[PDB]
């Protein structure tokens, strides 16, 4: 027994991690097959970024600009070419490491494993949710862009992120592998700020779940609920809305534990009025919202 | 900036992790070179639980009698000899992704990273650290047994935790790679029950050091404490007591924020007076005890 925020095994991952330079600026690079994936704000001088004509600023560049490292072993970049945020430099070599692998974009709500690197070296791993309001909060500093979020399934790394930015309130900004960002944002050095986050409830309830399987129960009670009378109680406290979708996904923890949602949800609801003012479920005084309920079920039944 | 529970990358001990079968029992083995390291409970039967013989329970055993597989590999038993509460288990191939490493013991309140494994395959990674009363807070079902925890500075894996079982608390318990318990603990099924846990002083001010780093400052105050009052006060919350050594440790964390240590334990003495009146630290509504000195400056 026991309940921790935990990453997927990151070896998998750390065998595609490179080091890209152009002029003055390094960060890091995905490995992957015959082509090396990394920001476009790479090209960019510290004016550039101001307003980049990436358009402009890349039919300037060629291959010899891009010097790229896998350990102490030089690639050749054979050919350059953007898409959205990110550049594609295709080298002379398969990483003969390359996974089983898809690039994949995930839903706000969902958990992923990110690979913190720097200078193509991994450095640490840990758990992020895709917030509603299309942010993560990581743990990133200069030198971390082109650092990835990635999901396992069976022997396939689902590659779902890769960092560019931080934003003025500390939390962290970045696209899919096909260089979409996440949210509302841009690759350029001019004023922006996330959204009013919001909780992500099914996560909150998938906790709560984790909690009484763990045999933490004090929170819980005899009454039951309505979706109406829950989210008009979550729109207050800043919750997303529950879907019968959510419910659905809940169902084997409403199972496992005998505690229906509309059940947790009054329990929820209970705990979202007063505080707990100071007071602890799985050693948390706050409502924790990054796990999913698989992340929840999976982790209660040692899924490798 | 922001501030994360961070595992090391667990891919050079990933590369370790086999199975080992023994009658009905599974659980994990480190395969370093020509070793496979795991508990050695691992040679138990349903009788052998409660008051083991393990010299005469391994005296009857010979090598083919323990199924080692990496993936689909079977690796062969050669030979077999047990240190204190693990099992070696020497095989007839060494293992070609054996990283750099090394053996360490660790005291309470370091941290490690646990590659939590099942059936020989790692199932997911986190950080914890050793309590004060020589447990762990982890994450670990039926079959984890073997599962190791580990620190990797600059390309060396330091090993310094075997998972060996789970007290009723719900806490656990396991022993250094030279097989020797981590705290009063044996490898028997007799009731066995840990110490009051206490909160890692120390690593609660790195934390503290870290969140000003990060910019929070809502929690410091204009005053300072000797350190005796601060132990006094400190110890009616079952805190450990904050030694010379934990002061000097704490120096370089000083210097950076210009706060001095017995300042900044006069902000802690604060905190548990009052909670944090509906703020967080670093996203946390608690006081985090599972940062080392080490571990703040590593991330910051
Ligand atoms: N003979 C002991 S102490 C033992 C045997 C098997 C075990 C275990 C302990 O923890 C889970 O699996
Ligand atoms: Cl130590
Ligand atoms: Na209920």
């Amino acid at each position: 027994s026991g309940f921790r925020k935990m990453a997927f095994p990151s070896g998998k991952v750390e065998g595609c991690m490179v080091q890209v330079t152009c002029g003055t600026t390094t960060l890091n690079g995905l490995w992957l097959d015959d082509v090396v994936y990394c920001p476009r704000h790479v090209i960019c001088t510290s004016e550039d970024m101001l307003n980049p004509n990436y358009e402009d600023l890349l039919i300037r560049k060629s291959n010899h600009n891009f010097l790229v490292q896998a350990g102490n072993v030089q690639l050749r970049v054979i050919g350059h070419s953007m898409q959205n945020c990110v550049l594609k430099l295709k080298v002379d070599t398969a990483n003969p490491k390359t996974p089983k692998y898809k690039f994949v974009r995930i839903q706000p709500g969902q958990t992923f494993s990110v690979l913190a690197c720097y200078n193509g070296s991994p450095s640490g791993v840990y758990q992020c949710a895709m917030r509603p309001n299309f942010t993560i909060k990581g743990s990133f500093l200069n030198g971390s862009c082109g650092s990835v979020g990635f999901n396992i399934d069976y022997d396939c790394v689902s590659f779902c992120y890769m960092h560019h930015m931080e934003l003025p309130t500390g939390v962290h900004a970045g696209t899919d592998l096909e260089g979409n960002f996440y949210g509302p944002f841009v690759d350029r050095q001019t004023a922006q700020a996330a959204g009013t986050d919001t909780t992500i409830t099914v996560n909150v309830l998938a906790w709560l779940y984790a909690a009484v399987i763990n045999g933490d129960r004090w929170f819980l009670n005899r009454f039951t609920t309505t979706l109406n009378d829950f989210n008009l109680v979550a729109m207050k406290y800043n919750y997303e809305p529950l879907t019968q979708d959510h419910v659905d996904i809940l169902g084997p923890l409403s199972a496992q534990t005998g505690i229906a949602v509309l059940d947790m949800c009054a329990s929820l609801k209970e705990l979202l009025q007063n505080g707990m003012n100071g007071r602890t479920i799985l050693g948390s005084a706050l409502l924790e919202d990054e796990f999913t309920p698989f992340d929840v079920v999976r982790q209660c039944s040692g899924v490798t």
